[PDB]
C-alpha cells in the first residue's frame, strides 16, 4: 500500500488530515482523521478560517436529505445539512462510493484559525453517529460498496507532522516486531479496557475498574493521552516521584516547562486470550510536547483517551472486520539512544473481564 505511504499531513496540535474529493466534477478539501467520532461533515459556506469549502450547488451527484444536524460537543460545537455525494481518496483505494455528507453550516470552537483542514471524517461506529445510528458513516459505506478490506490501520509519526492511513490492509514496513491485538470492547466509538498501568515498572495498584472509568479509547483525534480523574491523580504523584531529580500548575497543563529523568509508561490491555494481556510502553518524547514543553498527560471526565501521545509511539491497526485493534513498534516514533517505545507480551493478568465497567 505504498500509494498511500504518508498520505497523511498537519500541524502539530491541529491534528491529522488526509485528502478526500467530494462531489462531481471532484472538489478537493482537507480532512481531518478522527477515530473518536463518526460522522462525515465538511465546512459548506465561506467561513473565514477556512481554505477551501464543500460547495454543494457545484455538485451533479449532490443529493440532499431534506435533514439538519447538531452536534453540541464539550467546546463548542457544528451544525450542518445532510446530503449524500460522491467521495474519493486521491491516495487510498481506487474506488468512489456515495456517502453521507453533514454540509456544515454553523460553527463554534470548531475550525482552527491557521490550519489546513476544512472536514473531519469519523472513523467509529454508527452507534455514535449524529443524530442517530441510521446514518451510515463513511467507513460502513466504503465496505459495503467495494470490496475494500473491513480494516484501516494509522501510522501517525508527529510545525509540520506526517504519517499514513493505510484503508483496507496492512504495511508491514510501518512497523517493527509484532503487532498485538486487544479487543473492541463495544462497536461505538473504539473502546477497549486497560487491564494494568504502570510508572518506570510500578504498578499503579488501583482497581484496574477505574482505569475504563467510565470507558476508555483509542482517538486520533485527540492530542493528550487523557486519564480519568482517580488515575491520572495516582498517575501524576507517581511520575512526580520517579522524578524527583516543577510548580503544580505545569502537571495540570496550566503551565510550561522549559529526558532521563522521567518514567517510561506502561499500559497493559487486554489480549485475545482468557487471562491474557500485553503492554505498550511510551517514553517522555511522547507525553512531553514541544525549548519549552507542555504536560500532554490530563485529567478526564470521559474515561481514558489514548490520543496522540500513545498513537504516535505505535503503528496502530483497527481491524473492524474482527472486532480487535493491534498495537506495534511504530517504525517512526522518536526515541532516543536508551529507552524505546515498545509492545511485549504474552502476560498472565487475571479477571480482566472486570475492569470494565458498566
Ligand atoms: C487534535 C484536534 C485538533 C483540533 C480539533 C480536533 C477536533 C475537533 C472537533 C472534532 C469533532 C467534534 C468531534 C470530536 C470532538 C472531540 O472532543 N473529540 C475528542 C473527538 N475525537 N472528536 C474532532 C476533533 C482535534
Amino acid at each position: 500500500f505504498v500509494e498511500m505511504v504518508d498520505n497523511l499531513r498537519g500541524k502539530s496540535g491541529q491534528g491529522y488530515y488526509v485528502e478526500m474529493t467530494v462531489g462531481s466534477p471532484p472538489q478537493t478539501l482537507n480532512i481531518l482523521v478522527d477515530t473518536g467520532s463518526s460522522n462525515f461533515a465538511v465546512g459548506a459556506a465561506p467561513h473565514p478560517f477556512l481554505h477551501r469549502y464543500y460547495q454543494r450547488q457545484l455538485s451533479s451527484t449532490y443529493r440532499d436529505l431534506r435533514k439538519g444536524v447538531y452536534v453540541p460537543y464539550t467546546q463548542g460545537k457544528w451544525e450542518g445539512e445532510l446530503g449524500t455525494d460522491l467521495v474519493s481518496i486521491p491516495h487510498g483505494p481506487n474506488v468512489t462510493v456515495r456517502a453521507n455528507i453533514a454540509a456544515i453550516t454553523e460553527s463554534d470552537k470548531f475550525f482552527i484559525n491557521g490550519s489546513n483542514w476544512e472536514g473531519i471524517l469519523g472513523l467509529a461506529y454508527a452507534e455514535i453517529a449524529r443524530p442517530d445510528d441510521s446514518l451510515e458513516p463513511f467507513f460502513d459505506s466504503l465496505v459495503k460498496q467495494t470490496h475494500v478490506p473491513n480494516l484501516f490501520s494509522l501510522q501517525l509519526c508527529g510545525a509540520s507532522v506526517g504519517g499514513s492511513m493505510i484503508i483496507g490492509g496492512i504495511d508491514h514496513s510501518l512497523y517493527t516486531g509484532s503487532l498485538w491485538y486487544t479487543p473492541i470492547r463495544r462497536e461505538w466509538y473504539y473502546e477497549v479496557i486497560i487491564v494494568r498501568v504502570e510508572i518506570n515498572g510500578q504498578d499503579l495498584k488501583m482497581d484496574c475498574k477505574e482505569y475504563n472509568y467510565d470507558k476508555s479509547i483509542v482517538d486520533s483525534g485527540t492530542t493528550n493521552l487523557r486519564l480519568p480523574k482517580k488515575v491520572f491523580e495516582a498517575a501524576v504523584k507517581s511520575i512526580k516521584a520517579a522524578s524527583s531529580t516543577f510548580p503544580d500548575g505545569f502537571w495540570l497543563g496550566e503551565q510550561l516547562v522549559c529526558w532521563n529523568i522521567f518514567p517510561v509508561i506502561s499500559l497493559y490491555l487486554m489480549g485475545e486470550v482468557t487471562n491474557q494481556s500485553f503492554r505498550i510502553t511510551i517514553l517522555p518524547q511522547q507525553y512531553l510536547r514541544p525549548d519549552c514543553y507542555k504536560f500532554a498527560i490530563s485529567q478526564s471526565s470521559t474515561g481514558t483517551v489514548m490520543g496522540a501521545v500513545i498513537m504516535e509511539g505505535f503503528y496502530v491497526v483497527f481491524d473492524r472486520a474482527r472486532k480487535r485493534i493491534g498495537f506495534a513498534v511504530s517504525a517512526c516514533h522518536v526515541h532516543d539512544e536508551f529507552r524505546t517505545a515498545a509492545v511485549e507480551g504474552p502476560f498472565v493478568t487475571l479477571d480482566m473481564e472486570d475492569c470494565g465497567y458498566n
